[PDB]
């Protein structure tokens, strides 16, 4: 029993964190094989700024060992520093771009040193509601599938609202953001509907049933109600994804939708679900299965 | 900016997780140097649950009864001893991945990270607080026994918890790494109930200071309170009494934000009286009590 916002074990990613210093800026790098990846803002015309840099300008530190940079290239908003040594601790990895609603773990680092791990969701407005201080740039978001680390995020900046913006590991920003000091605002956020439903299934698996009702709804009637409460549209794909949870608990997806519809129009009435007074949307349907069945890494 | 329930990086602890099998029972072990630590109930049978004699059960075991597996390598048990409710299996190989570590017993209200494992394999990491009733509200399934709670302050891992059992309410009970249970709990399947839980007041206040540091001020009021008047109100809402030690501990946050502890106490008194009124504090509609004053300073400063 129990439901917690659980992150993936961070060990495979900790073995990749390095400190990258260029001039006055110090941030984090992801050392995989003989390449160190980091935000290009460590060096604006970035092609022009990068052509003025030499390999010895970037001081890369892996623990108490200095890595010598033997090349540098830029891919979108990510800087790739070719180093002489391949990271022995390099795990089986992939660079994956995630979609909004998808969750991932963040290993927050300061000076190439991991200090915390937390679980995040890519908001529908493409920002993450992270926890970052100055120096966290280059910190990475990841998932683990079997023994493979899927790197999906690199932290680049904090928006004026305290939310975070970054890129995938190929340097492509999530959201309409740019890596420079200018007026940039996060768009109006919406609730990840499929994730709230998955979390309602997790509450039922944990014995919380007060919100369940005898009613069902059509997907269209649910989406008309969801739109009114700033909830993301629930697609037929989402229903199919929720299928195993629907089968396990005996509550049809449109039947849980009718519970969610009532929860939105009426509220919780001083009641809680999994110790929360808000509807939680940072657990995907897969996260609920993984946590409520026991998958290990 | 931003406030998250953050766990310590689990890598140093992952390098210590092993699988311990004794008969039909398989649980987790913590392999540090040449010793594997695990709950002593790994040696219990079906009829040795209600009233087991662990000294008697352990004397009947030989080193070859304990199958210890570290990854795909079997470790050779060369000795066994029991310290309170933990079993110590001396092995023939010292763990190369053994970090700089300490065994620390924590007090209620204290937080720690839990590395949940099944079959000696880490599957997730989450943040926990030792509840005032000495239970933890964890997320554990069958096979999680032997999973550990820790804090990684600087480069040293302070092991503070080992999971042992789930109480009838879905809450969890375990020991420190010396085998001493937290609370009035025993490793027997006898009727055991967690005591009435209370809110860790000092932690809610620390989290209110975290919200102020993050720009949230709506809950602040023009009032202050005496420590006694605050406790008289706090008790009525099942909040732990706030001691002078707690007031002292909140001192740095009080100095950083400019809000006196008894002033922040009057804000908490009002929040208990009024509720949130459809508002949130740090994205939460409930008062959060699993962030200690030390957690708030570490996350909001470094
Ligand atoms: C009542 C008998 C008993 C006494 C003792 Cl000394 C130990 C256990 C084992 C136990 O509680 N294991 C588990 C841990 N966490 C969560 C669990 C969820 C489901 C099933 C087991 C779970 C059981
Ligand atoms: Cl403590």
């Amino acid at each position: 029993s129990g439901f917690r916002k659980m992150a993936f074990p961070s060990g495979k990613v900790e073995g990749c964190m390095v400190q990258v210093t260029c001039g006055t800026t110090t941030l984090n790098g992801l050392w995989l094989d003989d390449v160190v990846y980091c935000p290009r803002h460590v060096i604006p015309n970035y092609e022009d700024l990068l052509i003025r840099k030499s390999n010895h300008n970037f001081l890369v530190q892996a623990g108490n060992v200095q890595l010598r940079v033997i090349g540098h290239s830029m891919q979108n908003c990510v800087l790739k520093l070719k180093v002489d040594t391949a990271n022995p601790k390099t795990p089986k990895y992939k660079f994956v771009r995630i979609q909004p609603g998808q969750t991932f773990s963040v290993l927050a680092c300061y000076n190439g040193s991991p200090s915390g791990v937390y679980q995040c969701a890519m908001r529908p407005n493409f920002t993450i509601k992270g926890s970052f201080l100055n120096g966290s740039c280059g910190s990475v978001g990841f998932n683990i599938d079997y023994d493979c680390v899927s790197f999906c995020y690199m932290h680049h900046m904090e928006l004026p609202t305290g939310v975070h913006a970054g890129t995938d590991l190929e340097g492509n920003f999530y959201g309409p953001f740019v890596d420079r000091q200018t007026a940039q605002a996060a768009g109006t956020d919406t609730t990840i509907t499929v994730n709230v439903l998955a979390w309602l299934y997790a509450a039922v698996i944990n014995g919380d049933r007060w919100f369940l009702n005898r009613f069902t709804t059509t997907l269209n009637d649910f989406n008309l109600v969801a739109m009114k409460y700033n909830y993301e549209p629930l697609t037929q794909d989402h229903v199919d994804i929720l299928g195993p949870l629907s089968a396990q608990t005996g509550i049809a997806v449109l039947d849980m939708c009718a519970s969610l519809k009532e929860l939105l129009q009426n509220g919780m009435n001083g009641r809680t679900i999994l110790g929360s007074a808000l509807l939680e949307d940072e657990f995907t349907p897969f996260d609920v299965v993984r946590q409520c069945s026991g998958v290990t890494f």
